[PDB]
């Protein structure tokens, strides 16, 4: 297991997300679904010229998996996936510059819900989760698990769990007071409100 420090700007972004009073927490799901859609777009485009990139799985979809027993909400996609290098480099995001652009878009009146416009929507996960695990598999690398409970550090390790084929799984270990996001009707409501026109099948698993 390797432990890394977040860049100062990202730790600041996470501290802001965790500590700022902001009731509209449901946007985290929109942001994660958007990321999955972006990753799915990428493997789709690459497969147009090289269909063998789909040997790791032809289906392009997003699954939402609540587990009330574990208090986890998991978002799984079969997009392009991330390499180990991507994970360490802020999960394939432009997080340093994006955080800068977000930080003082906020000072120009913006609110937290615009976070995705600055490429760092992922970190909105910390509105609802005390810990986030990101398990990912890119065609060119092995399957890795990234994890952080904030506090300035993250870990990366080779994943031992179920083979994913290709794509990304974001596991949200929910805060005690945020269990509404495990309820079927709440999830459906949020998907219909914010993600109605995502161009990939979104399947909400039941328990
Ligand atoms: C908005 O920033 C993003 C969005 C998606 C990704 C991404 C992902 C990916 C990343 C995340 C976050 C953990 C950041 C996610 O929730 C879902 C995903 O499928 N897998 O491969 C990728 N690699 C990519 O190059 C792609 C298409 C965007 C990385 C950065």
């Amino acid at each position: 297991v390797e432990t890394f420090a977040f860049q100062a700007e990202i730790a600041q972004l996470m501290s802001l997300i965790i500590n700022t009073f902001y009731s509209n927490k449901e946007i985290f799901l929109r942001e994660l679904i958007s990321n999955s859609s972006d990753a799915l777009d990428k493997i789709r485009y690459e497969s147009l010229t090289d269909p063998s990139k789909l040997d790791s799985g032809k289906e392009l979809h997003i699954n939402l998996i609540p587990n009330k027993q574990d208090r986890t909400l998991t978002i799984v996609d079969t997009g392009i996936g991330m390499t180990k290098a991507d994970l360490i480099n802020n999960l394939g995001t432009i997080a340093k510059s994006g955080t800068k652009a977000f930080m003082e878009a906020l000072q120009a009146g913006a609110d937290i819900s615009m976070i995705g416009q600055f490429g760092v929507g992922f970190y909105s996960a910390y509105l609802v989760a005390e810990k986030v695990t990101v398990i990912t598999k890119h065609n060119d690398d092995e399957q890795y698990a990234w994890e952080s409970s904030a506090g300035g550090s993250f870990t990366v390790r080779t994943d031992t769990g179920e083979p994913m084929g290709r794509g990304t799984k974001v596991i949200l270990h929910l805060k005690e007071d945020q269990t509404e996001y495990l309820e079927e009707r709440r999830i459906k409501e949020i998907v219909k409100k914010h993600s109605q026109f995502i161009g990939y099948p979104i399947t909400l698993f039941v328990e």
